[PDB]
């Protein structure tokens, strides 16, 4: 059938597209200026259809003279969220960004992020000779591979749109691996720092130069950068401000903060990743006793890098994930069951407080009972089936 | 907030849920018996909600004296789909299924599964002192790890749901890997073949007990079985059926067999796996000339069990995998854009012909007109965009 071929044909074409519309940032030595290298594209959604490609060539190398640590060639997978804050007046960007690295198999500077680093932002721009400046604040958690800043356009209006700014508005807040330690440039330049530069080609449009310091003034790491663009169409995407804001309509800020909560509960010892004996700890504490080589069958099924550990994103990735409808019911009638230890269809405040005491938190009476009377509909000082389906739902 | 509690908590515990749902196929070796063991769970979906689990315990053994493989651990990843033949008025089930090794990183009975090899199933039942029996036919093509079937209840009404009997009416046609082939116990047993047992355990129900010989008969690869269920209910959810018999609402079998097709244009050789060698030869053949680097960067991006090369089901999990609507519209946009390559905004039939061809499809001059036809909406001649949209939609 003629309709048969199309849909083949269409099927492989479209298959060469999902593999080749490769969304990481390349990184590898460049042992010559004792740094790294990047090169990568970033694909920014035209408004009304169709898409502005942004090829990024990126270099970095040390400010000061200690050693660094120059790597194996690997990637970083960056997932991003754009957002504005409603009462914010003055030109604005918030973002959310979480990057891990990975691409390779299974100290000083380390130990500067292990915990929440405040950063501070600046830049300069000319694009076209239009002036402009941006400054920004926020927070990097490198365990989580984390950052959490907001932008500002202290000049007025932004001549270029924001997503555009992005990857130049701090790679050492990656999160590396264990078993990668040993390629993480950027945390092993600090606290003196690196310099960063790219080149970014706007297809059919004009480019950006950057030239960016990152590193430490007392306990704040710094990025204050130069930008240049040049031979933008005035009409053009770029100018024209015909790019999207943001990505439609990515899983909410806060439906990520809740999982980040939960995953807490798994990660017992805080370094941002779930391991076997973590998994057993928690699932032990709820009366489960799974063998070790069954806990690494568990976490295999959801290791994306294979690893052998959970970290955020691939935990992130497992609750993300499209279920049927029957299978969501049935996840929540299982979940139902849990809380409800002794299985006579009532979670009470003592099973509510036993559940929740085990995987860790630290509630009193008082806030276990204003839980129940959240989800107590009817009065009765208890969860039922059906109350507790309205608050998961 | 208790309502953040909640849903801190609920994930938490859905968290649990997800990982421990293990539905593979764990295997092992059975030194003693010169054999292997198995051990997995089932969830069959009960009508109208809750699921019944279905424990299974496996164990293998040659029949004949020649050696056999035995393997380290690993598993068999499995997706089934059911259906039924509209024009059947007899019991029965049709089955569509494909069967994956994995769980280990990077010869007479081996050849024997290059092609495809037909099937005969037999059983003999008794469940409960309900005597039936069942017949199948099909074929298997191991280089997919593919099965297809039809069985038949030749005693009339069967007594147990047909979902319960899957797993006991030939894994000699899983998907061994390179990597892996030295693990495969059960084609290396034959072509005299191996006996087959299992117990199923149904929760809170009764239990089948099932013997089988699976070996060749000639050029056919016959499972013979007899099947002893004891300890059911009477009106429990097997023997008063009350089990769906599909899942809601997989991708239907034809589109499968599109996909199927697209993949064995990549897969040049047969061999059930796409190389970075055959990509590169694929998108050389369209134009495009990525190095091997980038090409394993590719790869690496959709290759979920860390092999280097892209099977099947690692094809259609990348194929089925749920786009955002502006990038679906997106993705079809660049993909008229291959077969439009002179960029004037018509897909021509020379230019329909020149793609088909470079993918490696052998069509006529008159076949590539027909698919001209049937997509030319406006009998110009030629596809435009719009035409190619109605087309890929
Ligand atoms: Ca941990
Ligand atoms: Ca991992
Ligand atoms: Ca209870
Ligand atoms: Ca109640
Ligand atoms: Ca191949
Ligand atoms: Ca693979
Ligand atoms: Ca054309
Ligand atoms: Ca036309």
């Amino acid at each position: 059938s003629s309709r048969r071929k199309w849909n083949k044909t269409g099927h492989a074409v479209r298959a060469i597209g999902r593999l080749s519309s490769l969304e990481n940032v390349y990184i590898k030595a460049d042992k010559q200026k004792n740094g790294i290298k990047a090169n990568f594209k970033i694909r920014h959604n035209i408004e009304d259809g169709g898409v502005q490609l942004a090829y990024h060539y990126q270099q970095n190398t040390p400010i000061g003279d200690g050693p660094v640590l120059l790597p194996d060639n690997h990637y970083l997978s960056v997932q991003s969220k754009l957002s504005k804050d409603p009462n914010e007046k003055r030109d604005h960007m918030v973002l959310l960004e979480f990057v891990t690295a990975a691409g390779i198999t299974l100290s000083k500077g380390e130990e500067l992020f292990t915990g929440v680093v405040p950063i501070l932002v600046e830049l300069d721009g000319d694009v076209n000779g239009h002036k402009f400046s941006v400054s920004g604040e926020g927070e990097g958690d490198a365990t989580y591979g984390k950052l959490t800043l907001k932008f500002i356009c202290t000049t007025g209006k932004l001549p270029v749109p924001w997503p555009t700014l992005v990857t130049t508005l701090v790679q050492c807040f990656s999160r590396y691996p264990d078993h990668m330690k040993q390629h993480d440039f950027f945390k092993s330049a600090m606290p003196e720092g690196y310099i960063q530069e790219r080149t970014i080609f706007f297809k059919d449009d004009g480019n950006y130069k950057t030239r960016a310091e990152v590193k430490f003034e007392g306990d704040t790491l710094v990025n204050r950068i130069e930008l240049k663009g040049i031979d933008f169409k005035e009409d053009g995407n770029i100018l024209g401000h015909k790019l999207e804001y943001n990505t439609r309509d990515q899983l909410t800020e806060e439906q990520i903060a809740e999982f980040k909560e939960a995953f807490s509960l798994f990660d017992k010892d805080g370094d941002g990743t779930i391991t076997t004996k973590e998994l057993g700890t928690v699932m032990r504490s709820l009366g489960q006793n799974p063998t070790e080589a069954e806990l690494q069958d568990m976490i295999n099924e959801v290791d994306a890098d294979g690893d052998g550990t959970i970290d955020f994103p691939e935990f992130l990735t497992m609750m993300a994930r499209k279920m049927k409808d029957t299978d969501s019911e049935e996840e929540i009638r299982e979940a139902f069951r849990v809380f409800d230890k002794d299985g006579n269809g009532y979670i009470s405040a003592a099973e509510l407080r036993h559940v929740m005491t085990n995987l860790g938190e630290k509630l009193t009476d008082e806030e276990v009972d204003e839980m129940i009377r959240e989800a107590d509909i009817d009065g009765d000082g208890q969860v039922n089936y059906e109350e507790f389906v309205q608050m998961m739902t």
